[PDB]
């Protein structure tokens, strides 16, 4: 069963090679927005120093010791490096990236010593640095990148192409003011040319604190984030369902609030992955299940074994019996999803039987069509097989997708009949994002947009309370998907082959 | 007979007698006053002329008004009384008078001595008059209906249920201020409460004119229409495609501007039929094809013999041969659309073969579920069959529909993979409007909403210039579907059974 597989083309890698790495930015400014005199930092505020060290050293997981394996990186201009006393450099617990056209890596090591490799020089600007940090050697070993700046470096961060990779701004405002500030830092206001389409929202602001520096200086911290309209689509819909939805009751008898017919878009460009930030999504499961679908797999134990239990309840003897499927071996789910994708209309017996070259192979057909006739409007697959329906543990929710090509980009539309806004929808968004990414790789195209179409969009009545809390969260920027390695056939791709980078969801509640 | 779907015994709880679409004609002062209770306070002959002309004239070239094809004017009794006996009835128009006292045989009399049968008394308000003018008796003869008023009639015209049938308002403003006016008329402004969710817009306004009554009385005309948000929604999509769409090319190699993924909604409530007004839709064709779909038919000759030729190219000996279908006889389209709806997955041989009981009857199941468990989330039928595809003349374009129930109303969603905005789309909107209306009747629910999902929504390159001219047009209101008779079985509906009322679309784009 090898000639029934999808062969990936020679241009599989350049499809999804990460051009630039996503970064955050950390800065201190006065009320006039000035950042320094061009070689030194004017003010002395120890509480800003503590914040700076903390935001740039600490890692996502709790109590995780920074190490070559997993650490943060700080990127700085040469003059900023010079402003730090040689005794305190390199900054401990972080990878020091220094921008200079006159100083090499080894050259920086001269200066003060006297460890491992905590210093790298880059001949170029911030783009070149983010480019280097995009390579396997730094992705995903380096968890978060911070631009600790220098005027010209901040200047480069705040304009294309870099500004579109800027995920957060951690700004300290010092309430002093003087002539001595020559270099400046200003965040572009919403809807201006300098903003290049981005709309900076305020995530948090601290109360005004006083600095114990002898000068009684006031200061405060702000975290700014780039407005995530895509996730707001989703949040809006949830809010509309609670406010205006109809009370319905699904098969069990559980209450639900329901709206009918809706549509959402998500950009897949430049490695961008629409994993929701207001509530963490179980990505590993998303990844494992799609690959399981793609393979035409119908044995749930293959997911259960890899620690993915989303199909556990639907695969039990108890449930299968209650669907009259009394002859299915436990975890055998019948001709569901993947089977219809790769073997449409094929007669089903048991999971472990051979189904090679049986039924219609819709995925393969689409892959072949995209490569030859990209303008084709029949490029779509479905899992809604009325004949097979009774033989399935469960009817498909996401039952149809159509692909579309424009300017060498692959868009895909998914139609979902029943969409649980709490769990299904976030999961399925990621799922079809991955599919579209993979299919694009398989056809030598770039990812485009994912369009989601919803039928009965519902929120569960007891979920209303949790959901209302989540509505008061401002969506954060989406993470990115990169591939550790490629594989010769499509069906050979494993979860470990790909990595989700810069995923910073909110905590549970 | 046997494998067909039996219609319910009754009309769905809440359904309504068909109401006619009307325009309102009025003369007001700047304070909004229309009269003193029993007469008009001012003398402005130029308004009399405008009133005669707007209510008398028909749509054609020089079509003399006759009992065969004419307009109607609905008025209150007091208004009738105010018109001096020697001018009743108003020539070239059906005169509909509202009165609980006076009958047809009462008003006539009334007049000098010698007689017109262009009069009918109605014992009820404007609603009853609009009901009456929707009768099989009146819908041939009566082309446009005018509300020429009386304060009480205008009031009724401006509130639900009547206000929703108001296609236009022809207001004459007389620039006198008169204290004695005790009866008033205000057109409610967009966004306000009295507007009741209607957005009134000025279509035209005359320059200020002076009357020749020898008082230099200033006056002006304006036409006010309700905004058709839903056709605006379609047009904006068309306009967005032209402005932002990508250049693409169909199978033949013809140019298109296209966009991917869009969604439109249309209301079907009380059998409102979203037939687009800015370019005439071929309704008869839409109707015949749908009933053809519902019956599970696959023989296009059944369609082309009813003078409906949409499937002609796709049915020819030459075309079937090119799709590899050397076995099908001319016009045998294979297991397409209707076949999949009523026999999903059945082996196909020929159009004339018996298919009873074979495959899956998706419609019959959907109908059944709606009747018993309407919160169900599996009430959808697909024509997209990957097994059957290569045996079809054409793969389905509109390929999936989901049903939904809420507040005793049946809504429906349509997925369409390829969307031509000029011809295919407005046609399909009407197809699924009708379907949802029929399925509602079949399951005893009243019609709800049609949601339309578009895949590859496109406009043809050559069709760009004509579209831009259409885009400049202001949308008129949507017509209504009236079933003039009923059937025992859903499959038994002929096109003749249903009448579309008040569909007045624009002439062909020049
Ligand atoms: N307020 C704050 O928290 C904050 C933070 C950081 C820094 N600062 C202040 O900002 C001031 C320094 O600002 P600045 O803009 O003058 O200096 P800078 O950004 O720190 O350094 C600029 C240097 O970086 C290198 N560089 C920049 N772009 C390059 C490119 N495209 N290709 C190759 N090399 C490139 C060049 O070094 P080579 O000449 O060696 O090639 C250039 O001279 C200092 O006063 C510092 O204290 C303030
Ligand atoms: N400026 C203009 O464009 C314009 C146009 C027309 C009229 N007007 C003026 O408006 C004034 C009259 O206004 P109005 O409201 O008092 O009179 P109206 O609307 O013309 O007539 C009211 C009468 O119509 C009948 N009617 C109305 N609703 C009915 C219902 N629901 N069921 C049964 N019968 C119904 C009743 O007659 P019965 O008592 O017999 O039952 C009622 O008394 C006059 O001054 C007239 O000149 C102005
Ligand atoms: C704490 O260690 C030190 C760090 C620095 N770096 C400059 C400096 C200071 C505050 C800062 N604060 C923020 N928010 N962001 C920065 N990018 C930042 C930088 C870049 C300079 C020092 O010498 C004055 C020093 O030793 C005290
Ligand atoms: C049609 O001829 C006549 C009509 C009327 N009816 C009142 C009247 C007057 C102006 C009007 N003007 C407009 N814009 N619309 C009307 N609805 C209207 C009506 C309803 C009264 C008449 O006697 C003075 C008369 O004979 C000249």
């Amino acid at each position: 069963m090898s000639l029934f597989k999808i062969r990936m083309p020679e241009t599989v890698a350049e499809g999804t090679r990460l051009a630039l790495r996503a970064f955050s930015l950390v800065v201190a400014v006065d009320e006039r927005g000035g950042i320094g005199d061009g070689r030194s930092i004017p003010w002395n505020v120890p509480e800003d120093m503590k914040f700076f060290r903390d935001v740039t050293t600490k890692l996502r997981g709790k109590n995780v010791k920074p190490s070559p394996a997993k650490r943060n990186a700080v990127v700085m201009g040469r003059k900023t490096w010079d402003s730090i006393p040689p005794k305190f450099r390199p900054l401990p617990g972080r990878l020091n990236v220094v921008l200079s056209s006159t100083l090499t890596t080894q050259h920086l090591l001269d200066g003060l010593p006297d460890h491992a490799d905590s210093i790298v020089a880059v001949n170029g600007g911030l783009e070149q640095a983010l480019q280097l940090l995009a390579s396997p050697n730094y992705t995903p070993s380096i968890e978060t990148v911070y631009c600790i700046g220098g005027g010209s470096v901040y200047a480069e961060a705040l304009r294309p192409p870099c500004v579109h990779l800027l995920q957060a701004i951690y700004r300290t405002t010092i309430r002093a003011s003087e002539s001595s500030c020559s270099v400046f830092f200003r965040v572009p206001e919403s809807g201006t040319e300098a903003a290049a389409g981005i709309e900076w929202q305020r995530e948090t602001i601290s109360e005004e604190l006083t600095s114990a520096n002898g000068n009684e200086t006031k200061y405060y911290f702000e975290k700014l984030i780039p407005r995530n309209r895509e996730e707001e689509q989703y949040l809006s819909l949830v809010d509309r369902i609670i406010r205006e939805g109809n009370v319905k009751h699904d098969r069990t008898g559980v209450g639900t609030l329901s709206i009918f017919g809706a549509q959402m878009r998500f950009s897949l460009r430049n490695n961008r992955l629409p994993l929701l930030t207001t509530k963490r999504v179980f990505w590993r499961g998303v990844c494992e299940e799609l690959l399981w679908f793609l393979r035409g797999e119908t044995y749930a134990k293959k997911l259960s074994d890899k620690g993915v239990h989303i199909w556990d309840d639907n695969g039990s003897r108890a449930f299968l019996d209650s669907r009259g499927l009394t002859e299915y071996e436990e975890m055998d789910l019948g001709p569901v999803y993947g089977f219809q994708w790769r073997h449409f209309g094929a007669a089903y017996t048991h999971h472990d039987a051979n189904y090679d070259g049986q039924g219609v192979d819709q995925i393969k057909a689409i892959v072949e069509t995209l490569k030859t006739n990209p303008d084709d409007r029949r490029m779509l697959f479905t899992a809604w097989n009325p004949s097979a329906l009774p033989r399935m543990a469960l009817p498909p929710c996401h039952l149809l997708a159509q692909f579309y090509v424009s300017n060498g980009e692959l868009s895909c539309m998914l139609y979902q009949r029943s969409c649980d806004m709490g769990l299904g929808v976030p999961f399925n968004i990621a799922s079809y994002a991955l599919l579209t990414i993979l299919i694009a790789k398989a056809t030598g195209l770039r990812p485009g947009e994912l369009v989601h179409t919803l039928g009965d969009a519902h929120v569960y009545s007891n979920h209303v309370e949790p959901c209302n809390e989540q509505l008061k969260r401002v969506p954060r920027a989406f993470p990115y998907l990169v591939f550790r390695r490629e594989r010769e056939f499509l069906e050979d791709y494993e979860e470990g082959d790909m990595e989700v980078i810069d995923y910073a969801p909110y905590p549970p509640i």
